[PDB]
């Protein structure tokens, strides 16, 4: 199951719903630049180990490419290419002057010390310097990379760059001390909450007092539940982790559950709550269900059993296309994954804007701008959903690919 293959198939399926020339589709099926580099670092024992690093820039018709860096032992070039392709549509659906791109190093960072991690980050920047920049390619944190590594990478880039321009804007997700942006820790959850609110408004539902079930209790799931309870006033009845689920009709307090999970490593056996598992958790009678964990969790095996009026796909591809079908004919509004979790990329654009301008904002300004962006993106996707009578996801693909195609035509890359 080649990751890249799946992305190309999804793009073709999408192109089956819109008027796009075959030359433009052939252009969009290939990354515009792929860079594979050797990343040599000096280990703590004195030896030199060489790692494999990637930087894929799928498309830059709309502006500089944007995408995170993954440090995973199972990283492959095809995975990076597929993720860069998805990043293109993600920045296009939420309307950002960005293209799509992604990077990665095939490494197990859990067995690297802090000094070796810093050496790896600096060596990666020294290797890929010639294809990145504030107006060329802006990396960001991703799987097993965090703001600390982002700061190390920014410092190395500034050292090579001799401070001749906005070196802060070369990479996002930085610490606040060095050009970091506020509201960035709860970006994804805030965007998901905004999309859920707009979806409820579209469906004619006032969310105050109804049930939400969240699967996955990392930063995304926990903050999704928390912001749901405060901003949307909904009742959080079920949460789960990489172990099991906890359900309470009266409502769970996300802060207490987070304390429980930190203390014991799992959310299981929470006081005054029935312990359950993920499979039966996916089908509680709730108004909103927010899968925020590992991919491929809703499948034709249990798609019919889903009873949530609104499904917000915080995670990347939690729902299979077949389940997309059954959920559609069941009457359930799905927020597509790369529209729902648009908060992350959105915030990163805001941070870049701040770095380029040299002027930073506050929490309220970031929050308001994110609200407007996510509301507009959701409403465009939903209006395409209505007008073309296609799936929500397919509408997101229509919006994003239409924007990229228009940008490609405007530059004259494709003459038709
Ligand atoms: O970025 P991000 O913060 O959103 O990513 P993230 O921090 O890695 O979020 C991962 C979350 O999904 C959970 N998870 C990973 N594999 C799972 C599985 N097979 N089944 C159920 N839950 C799983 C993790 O549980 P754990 O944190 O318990 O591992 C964690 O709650
Ligand atoms: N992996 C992140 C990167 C976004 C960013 O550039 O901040 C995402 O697209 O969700
Ligand atoms: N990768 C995250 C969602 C996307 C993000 O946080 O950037 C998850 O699966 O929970």
């Amino acid at each position: 199951i080649d990751p890249f293959e799946m992305a190309v198939k999804q793009l073709e399926r999408a192109a089956q719903y819109m008027d796009i020339s075959e030359e433009a589709l052939e252009w969009l099926k290939k990354p515009m630049r792929i860079v594979e580099v050797s990343v040599p670092i000096e280990m703590d024992d004195g030896s030199v180990k060489v790692f494999t690093g990637f930087r894929v820039q799928h498309n830059w018709a709309r502006g500089p490419t944007k995408g995170g860096i993954r440090w995973h032992p199972a990283e492959t070039l095809s995975t990076v290419k597929a993720l860069a392709t998805w990043m293109t549509w993600k920045v296009a659906v939420v309307d950002l002057p960005y293209g799509g791109g992604k990077g990665g190093i095939i490494v197990n960072p859990k067995e690297l010390s802090e000094r070796e991690q810093e050496r790896l980050a600096r060596a990666y920047i020294r290797a890929v310097y010639d294809v990145i920049g504030p107006w060329t390619d802006i990396p960001a944190p991703d799987v097993y990379t965090n703001p600390k590594i982002m700061g190390w990478m920014m410092d190395e880039y500034e050292t090579i760059m001799r401070r001749k321009g906005p070196a802060f804007g070369v990479i996002t997700g930085k610490p606040l001390s060095i050009g970091g942006s506020l509201g960035r820790g709860t970006a994804t959850a805030q965007g998901a909450i905004f999309t859920i609110r707009e979806a409820a408004k579209a469906l004619g539902i006032d969310l105050k007092g109804k049930k939400i079930a969240v699967q996955g209790y990392g930063n995304a799931g926990y903050y999704t539940a928390k912001l749901a309870k405060e901003q949307l006033g909904m009742t959080v009845v079920a949460v789960s982790d990489s172990r099991g689920g906890i359900y309470n009709p009266d409502g769970l307090d996300p802060d207490e559950v987070l304390k429980w999970k930190r203390e014991h490593g799992s959310v299981k056996d929470f006081p005054g709550a029935t312990n359950i598992t993920n499979e039966e958790l996916l089908e509680l009678e709730v108004d909103v269900l927010a899968p925020a964990a590992i991919e491929e969790v809703i499948t034709e095996k249990n798609a019919d059993n889903i009873k949530a009026k609104i499904v917000a796909e915080v995670a990347n591809g939690p729902v299979t296309p077949e389940a997309d079908d059954i959920l559609r004919e069941k009457g359930i509004l799905q927020i597509p994954d790369f529209l729902c979790n648009a908060g992350g990329v959105t915030v990163s654009y805001f941070e870049w804007v701040q770095n380029i301008n040299g002027y930073y904002w506050t929490e309220e300004e970031v929050r308001e701008k994110l609200d407007k962006k996510m509301t507009k993106a959701f409403w465009e996707v939903y209006n395409t959903h209505k007008d073309k009578n296609i799936h929500m996801r397919d509408a997101a693909y229509v919006v994003a690919v239409s924007r990229v195609y228009q940008a490609m035509k405007d530059r004259g890359w494709v003459k038709k």
